[PDB]
């Protein structure tokens, strides 16, 4: 890999802005999950407060690599998720707010996480390993949450997953070519993703003929 060749800050560009706007995302989300869940407040606003600091050392390894960020770019690819979510919360739909930011938004970092972090240049790897260790030493609050209010939410989960888990695929589709650019394979990023979304799913409650049927509307 050739951190310096322009093929590889073309695809960095894509790739860092959405890792950036993914924190900014995230930062606005616990805002709104602490007004829609009054009695967790203090706990989600000091959540939003890690993800904007995580996001100034994203915006650090883009300047070390003389790199802007194509923000419309990652705009573009949370427009669906980020649009599900307003709605949802427009409705006081917190439980598909939780699954799009908690099981979607966090097990596709995760994956990305997996599969980038061999494959980094040192001042990325350095900055990415820190976040993800402030990360791991909390616990996931939505799936603390949903696990606790499974038996309620069932319904709304099966359909906040109809409605947001294709959309995955189709985030995964539009940077096929800059993954593989950066060494990171798309094929990769699927099975991990499946692979911590069904690990969710399963300690949130459900079982594994639900997470058959689950994955099965994945498909269409
Ligand atoms: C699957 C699309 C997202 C993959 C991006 C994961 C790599 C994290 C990169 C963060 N950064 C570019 C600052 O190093
Ligand atoms: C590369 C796609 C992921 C974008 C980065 C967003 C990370 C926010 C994770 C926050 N979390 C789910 C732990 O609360
Ligand atoms: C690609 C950078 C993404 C940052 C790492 C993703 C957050 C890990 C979530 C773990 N959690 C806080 C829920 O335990």
């Amino acid at each position: 890999l050739d951190f310096k060749s322009e093929t590889y800050k073309d695809a960095y560009s894509r790739i860092n802005a959405i890792v950036i706007e993914g924190e900014q995302e995230a930062h606005e989300n616990y805002i709104t999950l602490a007004q829609l869940l009054p009695e967790s407040h203090d706990e989600l606003i000091r959540l939003s407060k890690m993800e904007s600091r995580h996001k100034k050392g994203f915006e650090a390894c883009g300047r070390n690599l003389a790199v802007t960020p194509d923000l419309q770019f990652a705009k573009e690819f949370f427009s669906g998720l980020h649009q599900n979510f307003q709605t949802a919360a427009a409705e006081g739909k917190v439980v598909t707010c939780l699954l799009i930011q908690s099981l979607i938004i966090e097990c596709f970092a995760i994956a990305a996480y997996n599969i980038y972090i061999p494959v980094a240049d040192d001042f990325a790897r350095k900055i990415t390993e820190g976040v993800v260790k402030e990360e791991y030493s909390h616990l996931n609050f939505g799936e603390v949450w949903l696990k606790e209010h499974f038996a309620e939410s069932k319904a709304e989960l099966e359909l906040a997953n109809r409605q947001n888990l294709p959309i995955v695929w189709k985030m995964l589709n539009q940077v096929e070519g800059d993954a593989h650019t950066m060494a990171m394979e798309k094929d990769a990023l699927v099975e991990d993703f499946m692979i911590q979304y069904g690990e969710a799913l399963s300690n949130i409650g459900f079982s594994t003929r639900d997470i058959m049927r689950l994955s099965a509307y994945g498909l269409i």
